């Protein structure tokens, strides 16, 4: 690419990369760990990942923690690669901060770090949920497995040299409804070296979870995808 920085973070990405997942986290004092492994190839935008429950049976459901469990990994194309924070902050990382509020329901916190370790790209995450009810939809297990697709749009932070982004997602409840996951997210950089700060833009996001008919810990196959869009008012006039 022209751009030296587009180079570097590219570089970082290039073929397959091995990925590390790690979260511990404490719901209404419902305390658990997941790990997580897999691979990320960021020119397809696609992650492969397995996650387990190290310590027993999963306290909330599987699908309302698809987001706090690596957005280095989305595919940006070209005309868009000059707004790839992510990329741009590796190897020496980001951290990614969201709340999330179940409505009619409690909250997670999560702080996460994401950097590369040698050649894996680690996400620690620590996560706390407060104020959920003991038999609601999360704590008591009421969510369909699946995941709906959706679209995401995230903003410079000039003043922390980040992004932010809010966005709403809805988990499919087992009686029809919907549970409503309401995001608020910012991303900061580590350390003191340069970022890639964005125009506004979009994400858009797959997700396909299955079981390994072999594991008998409670656990989580994932197949993610996530692509970058927009920025598009100078390729839209070539076809004009």
């Amino acid at each position: 690419h022209t751009d030296p920085m587009v180079s570097k973070g590219e570089e970082l990405f290039t073929g397959v990369v091995p990925i590390l997942v790690e979260l511990d986290g404490d719901v209404n004092g419902h305390k658990f760990s997941v790990s997580g492994e897999g691979e990320g190839d960021a020119t397809y935008g696609k992650l492969t990942l397995k996650f387990i429950c190290t310590t027993g049976k999963l306290p909330v459901p599987w699908p309302t923690l698809v987001t706090t469990l690596v957005l280095c990994f989305s595919r940006y194309p070209d005309h868009m690669k000059q707004h790839d924070f992510f990329k741009s902050a590796m190897p020496e990382g980001y951290v990614q901060e969201r709340t999330i509020f179940f409505k009619d329901d409690g909250n997670y916190k999560t702080r996460a770090e994401v950097k590369f370790e040698g050649d894996t790209l680690v996400n620690r995450i620590e996560l706390k949920g407060i104020d959920f009810k003991e038999d609601g939809n999360i704590l008591g297990h009421k969510l369909e497995y699946n995941y709906n697709s959706h679209n995401v749009y995230i903003m410079a932070d000039k003043q922390k040299n980040g992004i932010k982004s809010n966005f709403k997602i809805r988990h499919n409840i087992e009686d029809g409804s919907v549970q409503l996951a309401d995001h608020y997210q910012q991303n900061t950089p580590i350390g003191d070296g340069p970022v890639l700060l964005p125009d506004n833009h979009y994400l858009s996001t797959q997700s396909k979870l299955s079981k390994d008919p072999n594991e008998k810990r409670d656990h989580m196959v994932l197949l993610e995808f996530v692509t970058a869009a927009g920025i598009t008012l100078g390729m839209d006039e070539l076809y004009k």
